[PDB]
């Protein structure tokens, strides 16, 4: 009989916890039994399993593997690899299920499970179903097997063979002591670049900055190093390698919507009418740019899981979102991969005589506010958004209510949405001029006040 696990580790799309607290070796075993049971129930006995470079990785992955084996699954054990290399395995090996044991970009003691079953990721009720299986002892029992698989060379060669770099580039590569250190610097060198490594040693203690390029502060060392070495570009991978931060030769941070402008231009050039998915936090310039080149832009809900689901439903060739996940289907498999993104970026930049700063600066840029967060309460957060959706007046503008309220005007846009995990409203504004930016802020400030005249509006 399985033990009692804390419900708190079963999240919307994955499982996550703190080793020694909410996650133990024992937990990993039973999670494997649940995932294996569900995979068999979906007709898939073959499951790939990988882990990142965390201190708890070896111990916990061994239990995860045993739990899968104890259901009767045939496990393909790929060992320590980046998350996207595990995804690669689950696309090229016999089975379509895979489990990645990773705490991603989080502090050292965190770990967790990213799960794909019979070709799809689980969400919401499906992750809760795993929890339920354990609770009720609704688990398969069988005599499975494990095969050690060395997938990294295959992955390396698959990318190297398809990337066609032109001019040599000097690149600072910061892995934040996460698992991308096993391949990113090596692959980037193999493509033709000269690499300046920062924190490329795999060390689960994360003694330098945590591997999270989503926080600019975790790019300070990279920016300084690019400037000091007169490098052409800087890249910072997150801890498991499914995201990469980008810095130009002058230190400018390139956010995902601007990266997507560059990637979209390239993808659409060889694929007339290609669908390109992005989120409601992305610059409006992206919609126009994709359309101008003959693509079909789709502005969608925030969240990499939702973006991916929309990509699959539309047959899109490329997708990305502001938290940093980028998905290529063109020339690739459709899953998010920071290393592949880096390779695709290097390919494009290498074919342009301009420096990376100017390649990116040439795209239209507008005036933008830093993202705004308004602390409210858990009781009011969704209701404020709902009240706006029912009754707000936005004037002449294109209204999008897929995720909060976004309004696109001829000269700019605004967004207000509720955070899904904190009692906070999140806003963004952009416009072609300061005057238009202030006008749009005023529209939103006024609509918020029309919901609750006493709400604290910090803008
Ligand atoms: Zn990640």
């Amino acid at each position: 009989k399985a033990p009692t696990l804390p419900a708190s580790i079963f999240r919307a799309y994955d499982i996550r916890g703190v080793v020694g607290d909410t996650l133990t070796a024992e937990t990993a075993y039973w999670i494997g039994r649940a995932i294996g049971s569900e995979s068999l129930a979906r007709g898939e006995p073959c499951v790939a399993v990988g882990r990142d470079g965390r201190l708890s990785g070896p111990e916990l992955v061994k239990q995860l593997i045993q739990g899968l084996v104890d259901c009767g699954c045939q496990v393909s054990d790929v060992g320590m690899v980046p998350t996207p290399v595990l995804y690669y395995a689950a696309n090229v090996l016999e089975g379509k299920s895979g489990v990645m044991l990773t705490g991603a970009h989080n502090p050292p003691d965190y770990n967790g499970f990213k799960i794909v079953v019979a070709g799809e990721t689980l969400a919401n009720e499906q992750i809760q179903a795993l929890r339920e299986r354990i609770e009720k002892n609704d688990l398969a029992s069988g005599v499975g097997s494990v095969e050690q698989v060395d997938i990294l060379p295959r992955y390396f060669k698959q990318i190297r063979d398809d990337i066609a770099m032109a001019k040599p580039m000097k690149v600072v590569v910061d892995c934040g002591n996460g698992v991308a250190g096993v391949i990113a610097p090596q692959l980037i060198e193999a493509l033709g670049c000269s690499v300046i490594p920062l924190y490329c040693e795999v060390d689960g203690n994360f003694p330098n900055h945590h591997p999270d390029p989503g926080k600019p502060e975790n790019l300070k060392d990279l920016i300084a190093k690019v400037k000091a070495e007169n490098a052409d570009l800087g890249l910072a991978f997150d801890g498991d390698g499914d995201r990469v931060g980008v810095v130009t030769n002058t230190g400018t941070i390139i956010y995902p919507d601007r990266l997507l402008m560059l990637f979209a231009k390239d993808v659409v050039s060889r694929n007339p009418g290609a669908d390109i998915i992005f989120d409601v936090k992305c610059t409006r310039r992206l919609i126009a740019l994709i359309s101008g080149y003959g693509g079909r832009p789709v502005m969608w809900k925030t969240g990499h899981s939702l973006i991916k689901k929309k990509m699959k439903e539309t047959g899109a060739l490329l997708a990305g979102e502001m938290s940093g996940h980028v998905f290529f289907k063109e020339r690739w498999f459709g899953f998010d991969d920071g290393i592949y993104s880096a390779a695709r970026l290097l390919e494009i930049l290498s074919q342009d005589q301009r420096d990376s700063e100017h390649v990116f600066s040439a795209f239209p840029s507008d005036i933008s506010t830093p993202e705004i967060n308004i602390t409210v309460t858990e009781d009011s957060k969704f209701a404020i958004i709902e009240a706006l959706q029912r009754d707000a007046q936005w004037g002449e503008g294109n209204i999008t209510t897929l995720d909060g309220v976004r309004v696109d005007y001829p000269k700019g846009w605004g967004l207000v949405r509720a955070s899904n995990t904190t009692p906070v409203l999140v806003l963004r504004f952009e416009a072609d001029t300061e005057e238009e930016l202030e006008r749009i802020k005023t529209v939103f400030r006024n609509q918020l006040k029309a919901v609750d005249s006493s709400l604290p509006v910090p803008f």
